[PDB]
């Protein structure tokens, strides 16, 4: 398992528009395509992100091709931000994958947020991270994932995906 994977299947695979849980237009991937009520302000987007008149469907590739896109930016948004960076760099590779699936979901501004989590994640106090991670709106909102991800950034390991 790998970041990669592990959204997939967090995310899932859908080639025609579709409303997040949050009730936004998103596309393959988990890409969100925009915040606005309207249909066609989110195939604009699309298109613009294609680079074609996609009536709002796409190819897998095309989805796969955002995806990796967004995974990218997903890191390079932590390793500019100062309060993330720290954090991230002390933890090891499994956790790591934690923190880049929670800034994919809510982005790096949403996490940086989650200041007594981060400092416990920095601090090795794995039990004290889930607890308080867990206190979240995130977390009553997708619990699922939320579990998922807590668990993955308690114990360093990918078993709460296998
Ligand atoms: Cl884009
Ligand atoms: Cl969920
Ligand atoms: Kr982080
Ligand atoms: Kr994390
Ligand atoms: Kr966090
Ligand atoms: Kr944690």
């Amino acid at each position: 398992m790998n970041i990669f994977e592990m959204l997939r299947i967090d995310e899932g695979l859908r080639l025609k528009i579709y409303k997040d849980t949050e009730g936004y237009y998103t596309i393959g991937i988990g890409h969100l395509l925009t915040k606005s009520p309207s249909l066609n302000a989110a195939k604009s987007e699309l298109d613009k992100a294609i680079g074609r008149n996609t009536n709002g469907v796409i190819t897998k590739d095309e989805a796969e091709k955002l995806f990796n896109q967004d995974v990218d930016a997903a890191v390079r948004g932590i390793l500019r931000n100062a309060k993330l960076k720290p954090v991230y760099d002390s933890l090891d590779a499994v956790r790591r994958a934690a923190a880049i699936n929670m800034v994919f979901q809510m982005g790096e501004t949403g996490v940086a947020g989650f200041t007594n989590s981060l400092r416990m994640l920095q601090q090795k106090r794995w039990d004290e991270a889930a607890v308080n991670l867990a206190k979240s709106r995130w977390y009553n909102q997708t619990p699922n994932r939320a579990k998922r991800v807590i668990t993955t950034a308690r114990t360093g390991t990918w078993d709460a995906y296998k």
